[PDB]
């Protein structure tokens, strides 16, 4: 068949990678890609959030399954518009799309239905919010309601902090329509971790465990980023720990959407905190996080196309999850998360190609004749399993010494987190 990945970034090379595997693919489009991903799949020049043009695009071509990457063509209707033209369209559609596109409608869900999660309050009024935050104090943590690109949740140290935060989103709308409603939630503590599922109706299948590097720097240090790094399965989730998330978290999720008639076929991805008190909903996203799906993805050992084309059609579906450890490696450019500096050329991509068992899933890449260039704030991810972590994380750094880019940054420390837990 023909199939599509929507999106542009690390994540989709990930999908596209693992997809390219199956024998049943036998075109594989991606709406951009990145030079990383044009090696394997006809670039199409329709961007993502493009909704409409990518429906009527995937209706004339032919394309017989189609598997989106980021939130926001999920959450701006594509699954909708894919169907209009009888499309075969994995992701959520609109209406279940509002577990990530808007929070404080996430955070009702939860509670509404018993979903462990962190105090909330929800708040349209800039001044009702202001006391509120000298009310229950400091800790306290400020988000925005909408698609901020990942750049709309603010941990606050200090209440001046939180009301200066308060203030870009709520009097400035910095964010525009999408921060003109806040959420305040607790503090929570604890080792973070992500869990994920695909849902489909009143089914639903477990993915690989994982754990992301939101921070910049080494030691956690540094401006929040989208993601520098994440390793798979982590031992942060045990086997009591995870037969928790899935009784707690994806179960009640999973009748609250019987119950509120919304129906979710699509992967859900919690981002937890595990307190001492038992594992926490911090958020819902919609689809595979990133750099989260790279290892995840690396580690699913069978035909993840044939998975995903049963599981969409009510049949019946198992994950091989990987014995090896899979640990992917972000590479920035110099500039990242505020500004990032681009432009510049990539060099040793292909000493990476022979070396084994390492895995390359182009982020931020361009090409600029015969040169591999930077486009963007993450550039590439350099990944790799092994039979330990330990391993897993010395072949992705070994890796890293054959490739560059002037301007590169990247975190040493990606799993350290995980040793205190293994043997």
């Amino acid at each position: 068949m023909k199939v599509l990945v929507v999106g542009n970034g690390g994540r989709e090379h990930a999908i596209a990678w693992k997809v390219a595997q199956s024998p049943l693919v036998k075109e594989l489009y991606v709406a951009k890609g990145n030079a990383g991903i044009w090696e394997i799949a006809k670039r199409v020049d329709i961007s993502p959030t493009d909704v409409e043009k990518l429906a009527e695009f995937a209706k004339n071509e032919g394309v017989d399954f189609t598997i989106v990457g980021p939130e926001a063509p999920l959450v701006e209707g594509i699954v909708d518009e894919f169907e209009k033209r009888g499309l075969k369209i994995f992701g959520p559609n609109k209406e279940a799309a509002k577990l990530e596109g808007s929070k404080a409608f996430a955070k009702t869900f939860m509670k509404k239905y018993g979903i462990p999660t962190a105090r909330y309050e929800v708040f349209t009024d800039f001044e009702k919010a202001k006391e509120y935050v000298e009310k229950v104090g400091a800790p306290i943590v400020v988000k925005a309601d909408g698609l901020a690109a990942g750049k709309g949740a603010v941990v606050c140290e200090t209440v001046e902090k939180a009301i200066e935060t308060l203030d870009r989103f709520l009097n400035k709308k910095i964010f525009g329509k999408s921060s003109e409603r806040v959420v305040i939630e607790e503090f929570l503590e604890g080792e973070e971790a992500s869990y994920i599922v695909m849902i489909n109706g009143d089914r639903y299948v477990p993915l690989p465990t994982s754990q992301d590097h939101k921070r910049l720097l080494d030691e956690d240090k540094g401006p929040n980023t989208g993601g520098m790094g994440a390793y798979s399965p982590t031992p942060v989730i045990n086997e009591e720990v995870e037969k928790r998330i899935r009784e707690e978290i994806v179960e009640r999720v999973i009748k609250g959407l019987k119950e509120e008639g919304i129906y979710y076929r699509g992967f859900l991805y919690a981002g937890l905190m595990i307190t001492k008190e038992g594992p926490k909903v911090l958020e819902f996203n919609v689809r595979l996080g990133d750099p989260e799906a790279q290892p995840i993805l690396m580690r699913v050992k069978n035909d993840f196309l044939e998975t995903l084309l049963n599981f969409y059609e009510g049949k019946d579906v198992h994950i091989k999850e990987d014995e090896r450890y899979a640990l992917d490696v972000v590479l920035a450019s110099r500039g990242y998360p505020e500004k990032p500096e681009t432009g510049k050329i990539i060099h040793g991509l292909d000493y990476l190609k022979s070396m084994e068992d390492v895995v390359v899933f182009h982020a931020g890449t361009k090409k600029e004749g015969n040169f591999t260039v930077t486009s963007g704030g993450r550039v590439l991810n350099v990944c790799a399993y092994g039979k330990t972590l330990k391993e897993a994380k010395e072949r992705a750094y070994e890796a890293i010494r054959y490739v560059c880019f002037e301007g590169m940054h990247y975190r040493k420390d990606i799993g350290d987190k995980a040793f205190k837990y293994l043997s």
